[PDB]
């Protein structure tokens, strides 16, 4: 089974509170309390518990004095993490009297309320085609240079995977291994469609979840890259203007939906300052 943590996103609200996406973490070994360390610093007075199936949650009282199982921590808990802007290292330590201490590592990102995100599907959009693997999937040409320059202009790349949770760590390794003419894929969180995280329209629900951790009065999702018409629908209903949605096919032809224009990652990169203007 899966052992790891799905990249976590945290957003600082303009009242200085903190909101985050749900924590999806699994201890594959453990067949129990859970402590946290952020940036190699243990976090005091914060703990998680674990269900029989291995999924973990923050215990939180409701108004009837019953324990609720939250995947999203309170703002007060998140402030104790002492998160820096951007990437942060996070580890979860599950202590068990039978199996001792078990540790998993992951990534947690802190954005501001005015941070602008650029979504990118993985399969068919980064890879050329949409269980046996080696990471040698083919990659559309010139995509690493394009995304690098989007990031350099102040946007934040956010990747989207609909593969089963078993492949999550593989997808992370595939993206960080891409090298094209010296360019690499900019570091960023990989969100997992909630249908793949079973416990107790999916791409659209995930992106609306991400949008809703930002205040209502800003539109945080600037643009999106996909390869199926359902990717365009997911982005539109999460707040992306049609003009900023790009849909690529297996011949690496990119359609800019708003302008109904045929293009490519190379040509979009040449027009980077027009389509992805630099942010202050
Ligand atoms: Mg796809």
């Amino acid at each position: 089974s899966f052992s790891g943590v799905v990249d976590i996103i945290v957003v600082r609200q303009p009242d200085d509170s903190l909101k985050s996406m749900p924590f999806h973490i699994r201890f594959g070994t453990l067949k129990i309390n859970i402590q946290i360390t952020v940036n190699d610093k243990k976090i005091e007075d914060v703990f998680m518990l674990m269900l029989p199936e291995g999924a973990c949650y923050f215990p939180e009282l409701n108004a009837k004095n019953e324990i609720q199982k939250k995947l999203r921590p309170s703002s007060a808990i998140l402030k104790k993490f002492n998160l820096k802007n951007g990437y942060n290292k996070i580890q979860f330590i599950a202590e068990s009297d039978l199996q001792g201490k078990q540790l998993i590592e992951g990534k947690i990102y802190l954005y501001n309320y005015d941070t602008k995100l650029v979504i990118s599907d993985v399969n068919g959009t980064v890879t050329k085609s949409d269980s046996t693997i080696i990471g040698k999937e083919w990659t559309h040409d010139d995509i690493a240079e394009l995304y690098t320059n989007i990031q350099k202009n102040g946007y934040k790349m956010v990747y989207l995977s609909s593969r089963p949770l078993y492949f999550y760590n593989y997808t992370q390794g595939y993206l960080k291994g891409i090298i094209q003419n010296g360019f690499t894929m900019p570091d960023g969180p990989i969100l997992l469609s909630p249908d793949q995280i079973i416990s107790s329209e999916f791409k659209g629900a995930l992106l609306k979840d991400l949008r809703r951790v930002f205040p209502e009065e800003v539109n945080p999702i600037f643009a999106g890259f996909g390869n199926r018409d359902t990717d365009a629908t997911a982005c539109l209903y999460a707040g992306v203007i049609i003009d900023n949605i790009f849909i690529i096919n297996e011949q690496s032809q990119v359609e800019i939906l708003g302008k109904q224009e045929k293009s490519s990652y190379k040509k979009i990169n040449e027009k980077i300052q027009e389509l992805f203007p630099r942010l202050p």
